[PDB]
DNA sequence: CAGTAAGCAGTCCGCG
DNA sequence: GCGGACTGCTTAC
């Protein structure tokens, strides 16, 4: 097999590399890597190295990495550019793996661990590590085993051994329901004392040294806790054994407010699953507890126990251990679904970076572009300092707030990356500037043609047409990967809808789910067999289809994020190729394209309908248009349609056979006008939206920019078994809106769009009458809580104190002098409730940590004083009034003359 | 981390 | 009470 790196570090003048050799064995080597850097030189001097602009360079080979770093400094002191890859491990990987990396995940040791620490005096701070580690569960991907290290004797209580037999039993038998599929994979090790536990853990770690290290909050909790506890008991040298090269750094994490402490283990790649989830999941969650995320992702019940966690070990050690094991398994289950570890490996190996660098698109792109340029003996420019400067972004059309009955949407495939490729936007392809006219002159095709030689953006930039830039070249490769995975995602989705249909008529049989590849559209033979399956087999197939769809989503959406991050990186002062000329070339071309095509679509539709001046495009955002199809439907007449699916077909055909050719023609003209390198503006139909045939549903509505709802029948070629709501921006979509409120508002919207005014009034009336019964958590608002200290003035709200911070301060007073009460953590999320006048908390709201029950001390008082009226008005009624006035509907029946009888 | 646009909640305060 | 300036937070792209 081909070799691949596992980890790489620079330590002084050595590269330390862990790798898989040609026999699939793990090895470690220390290499005294001699880096090269580059300086411009005279033309008269023969060389094969040129910078990205074609100026000749001489290579400088250094005796060692420190000489190279010192040289960079002296070049700054002289005032001359020091060219080449200044991150020497990236140069090392590029030299050592000068081919596309084919990796084998089965040879990569992925460790997933979690620790428990009993603490009587509040949260056990990792930087102090003053309490014994009383349990570790460490799952090893190569052994496929959960290694359980269990402390039997502690100053906080001596306990009996954990029982695997009780662990396996149902909770209704008194057991812990540790899933049966892992029972045989548990290797249980009890210990008489913490020192032997930790010594054995370190010996185990030595034998099975993680390459990828993950778990839930491991970076901010488990790793620094284990490190510091070992440090405190044994000394530094012993704690450094967590690093295969015995090197660690205490690293400070700083954004804007405050700072925390993480331990960098040299030669390990830490991918904390919480950070993987935040970067790659594209959710915003009200809470990031593992119980909360597990429930959301896996539909598994909360891990339940009596009393506080600080008393759980002594009261029920059996359950204490079982829950530590389950917690480790839950992260593996989330990963089997979401496949974020697989994604990280793919992207890391593609770029040739440290795997943990996948969190940084700047570092990812820096390395991809470096490897690409190196191939052609080209030399990358030195990174420079730039002051942060604002620059313009997308255009968003102001919609007329209204109901909109029939709507078809279109938007550009991979808009920004496509602009980059079409225009040929790249550091080395800048050809010059032209004299710019106001944007509107380009939109209306009245401005002078920018160039007869170069490819242009309406921001005034011109680009070469003779050859692709490195940015277009590399962005295209990742775009193509994205496209392949999106294809699989969409096929899985369509296949899902086939199964849902079939589920209307399940067969009364005992049979099995078909063995099929859900990434490909089901053949006719598969469809026929599906129509004969039991409900059990169909449901199993649906679950499997949806799992495939999720896997495709992870792979495609994060590749989309990476390429979109390249368009962004051009406006990031930290990027090697930062250039506001290029960042603005992209955004300004986008504004033009949207408004250009708005004009073209309006002109086309006024033509087919025989009108003038009428606005068919009602909305657009960045690269999308929403076209009113009322007139199209009305031209055949609603009476002509057999059912909903019939008009959906008709509009689908109209979009494909009339709209898209017209759109393509308009964009080809724009490409010619801008003299671009390649026409790549592909604006495909997204949504077909409307009310159910013969209903009083309104179909859709807009309240304003980035705020709308549509009843959709077909999304990007997926024809739904049941209509789906596309809601953007409205409160149903915000993590800040109470759970129960999101649900009620969504049902109100469903009724509006599918059923009409009267249905809406029925549901509102019922919701208003019943809502006081809803669980307090389900009706609590949610907010991130930053700068708690800034607004805290002796425990009371300072000037301009935000509502949610006020709540926290209320909470802090209510729990003051309580060591065991959960503390609100700076920068984390809180639930927030309003309080009625004259409550014992002495303020108008309270907040507590999100994803948790409020502490029992005050729970009963919060419940007694919760202001249901304020809650209702602010979270439900106010947004609903916004929706209904926009749609010209009433959520309460108005008096009519019929009332006289 | 460190792409921009733009919505709504809330504070503070004006607005005769 | 609304709205304007402002802070805070959260989406849509
Ligand atoms: N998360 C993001 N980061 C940076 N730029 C973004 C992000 N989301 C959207 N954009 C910018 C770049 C996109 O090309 C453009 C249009 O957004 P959008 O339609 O969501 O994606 P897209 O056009 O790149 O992919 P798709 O093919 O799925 O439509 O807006
Ligand atoms: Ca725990
Ligand atoms: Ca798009
Ligand atoms: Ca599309
Ligand atoms: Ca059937
Ligand atoms: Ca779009």
């Amino acid at each position: 097999m081909k070799e691949f790196y596992l980890t790489v570090e620079q330590i002084g003048d050595s590269i330390f590399e862990r790798y898989i050799d040609s026999n699939g064995r793990e090895r470690t080597r220390e290499v005294e890597y001699k880096p090269s850097l580059f300086a411009h030189c005279p033309e008269s001097q023969a060389t094969k190295y040129f910078d990205i602009y074609g100026k000749p360079c001489t290579r400088k080979l250094f005796a060692n990495m420190r000489d190279a770093s010192q040289w960079i400094k002296r070049m700054e002191d002289i005032g001359l550019e020091a060219l080449g890859m200044d991150d020497f491990k990236l140069a090392y990987l590029s030299d050592t793996y000068n081919y596309e990396i084919k990796y084998d995940h089965t040879k990569i040791r992925v460790a997933n661990f979690d620790i428990e620490v009993t603490s009587p005096d509040g949260f056990p701070e990792p930087s102090q590590a003053k309490h014994p580690i009383d349990a570790i569960t460490h799952y090893d991907s190569i052994d496929d085993r959960f290694y359980v290290f269990d402390l039997l004797n502690s100053p906080y209580g001596n306990v009996e051994e954990w029982s695997i037999e009780i662990a396996a039993k149902l909770q209704e038998q008194g057991g812990d329901e540790v899933p049966s599929e892992i029972i045989d994979k548990i290797i249980y090790m009890p210990f008489d004392n913490e020192k032997e536990l930790l010594m054995e853990y370190l010996n185990f770690w030595q034998q099975k040294t993680p390459v990828i290290l993950t778990g839930w909050n491991v970076e901010s909790f488990a790793i620094p806790y284990v490190y510091n506890r070992i440090k405190n008991i044994f000394g530094e040298s012993t704690a450094k054994r967590l690093s295969p090269h015995r090197k660690t750094r205490v690293k400070v994490i700083e954004n804007m407010y405050g700072s925390r402490e993480i331990i960098t283990l040299f030669g390990i790649s830490v991918l904390d699953y919480i950070d993987l989830y935040k970067k790659f999941s594209f959710t915003n969650q009200p809470s990031y507890s593992l119980d909360y995320i597990s429930e959301f992702e896996l539909n598994v019940g909360k891990l339940k126990y009596d009393g506080p966690i600080s008393k759980l070990r002594e009261s029920n050690h059996q359950r204490y251990i079982s829950y530590n094991i389950i917690a480790v398994y839950r992260v593996l289950q989330i990963d089997a679904k979401r496949q974020f570890i697989n994604l990280s490996l793919d992207m890391g190996y593609y770029a040739k970076i440290q795997i943990q660098s996948v969190f940084s698109p700047i570092k990812t792109w820096d390395a991809i572009i470096f490897n690409s340029l190196k191939e052609q003996n080209k030399v990358i420019p030195q990174g420079r300092s730039h002051p942060v400067q604002p620059y313009p972004g997308a255009f968003v059309k102001e919609p007329i707030p209204n109901r909109y009955k029939y709507v078809m949407s279109f938007d550009l495939t991979s808009a920004y990356p496509s602009i980059i490729r079409q225009v040929n936007i790249s550091p080395e392809t800048i050809a010059g500037t032209f004299k710019v006219a106001p944007l509107h002159d380009y939109i209306n095709a009245v401005a002078e043609r920018p160039s007869d030689v170069y490819s242009c953006s309406p921001n005034g930039m011109m680009y070469y047409k003779d050859r692709d830039g490195v940015v277009p070249t590399e962005i295209t490769k990742v775009f193509n990967q994205r496209k392949e995975h999106k294809g699989y995602m969409l096929a899985a989705q369509r296949n899902g809808e086939i199964i849902k249909e079939a589920l209307h008529n399940p067969n009364l049989s005992v049979d099995e789910p078909l063995d099929v590849d859900y990434r490909f559209d089901f053949s006719d033979e598969i469809k026929e067999k599906i129509k004969k399956l039991s409900a059990k087999s169909l449901n199993e197939m649906l679950f499997r289809a949806q799992r495939t769809e999720v896997a495709g989503m992870t792979a495609q959406i994060n590749r989309k994020a990476l390429i979109n991050g390249l368009a962004g990186a051009l406006g990031n002062v930290w990027f090697r190729y930062y250039d506001l000329r290029n960042a603005t070339a992209i955004t300004t071309f986008g504004q033009m394209a949207l408004q250009w095509i708005e004009r073209k679509v309006n002109e086309y539709l006024n033509e087919v309908c025989g009108t003038e001046g009428e606005a068919f495009v009602l909305y657009g955002d960045t690269d999308s248009i929403y076209v009113s199809a009322d007139k199209i439907i009305d031209k055949v007449g609603e009476s002509k349609f057999r059912d909903t699916n019939h008009w959906v077909d008709f509009l689908d055909k109209f979009a494909r056979e009339r709209m898209e050719p017209a759109i393509d023609r308009g964009f080809r003209e724009m490409c010619e006008y801008m003299n671009n390198k390649q026409h790549l503006m592909f604006m495909d139909r997204e949504a077909i939206a409307g009310p159910p045939l013969g209903s009083k549903g309104i179909g859709g509505f807009w309240t304003g920019k980035k705020r709308y709802a549509l009843n959709v029948w077909d999304m990007e070629g997926t024809r739904y078994a049941e209509p789906k709501l596309k809601i953007m921006g409205l409160e149903t979509q915000k993590s800040s809106t109470p759970k129960a409120v999101q649900k009620a508002l969504k049902e109100c919207i469903r009724r509006m769009l599918q059923e009409g005014e009267e249905s809406l009034q029925e549901y509102f009336k019922e919701f208003e009458k019943e809502f006081r019964q809803l669980n307090y958590i389900s009706i609590a608002s949610v907010s991130s809580a930053n700068n708690i200290a800034k607004y805290d003035v002796g425990g009371f709200p300072g000037p301009k104190c935000p509502f949610h911070i006020r709540g926290i301060l209320t909470y802090n007073r209510a729990i003051k002098g309580n060591i065991d009460a959960p503390q609100v953590v700076e920068g984390e999320k809180v639930y927030v409730l309003p309080l009625r006048e004259g409550n014992p908390f002495g303020d108008k709201c309270i907040a507590w940590p999100s994803g948790t029950e409020i502490t029992d001390l005050i729970k009963d008082d919060v419940l007694h004083w919760m202001d249901y009226t304020v809650l209702l008005e602010k979270t439900f009624i106010k947004p609903l009034e916004g929706f209904t006035s926009a749609a010209k509907l009433d959520y309460e029946k108005k008096a009519s003359l019929f009332d006289m009888f």
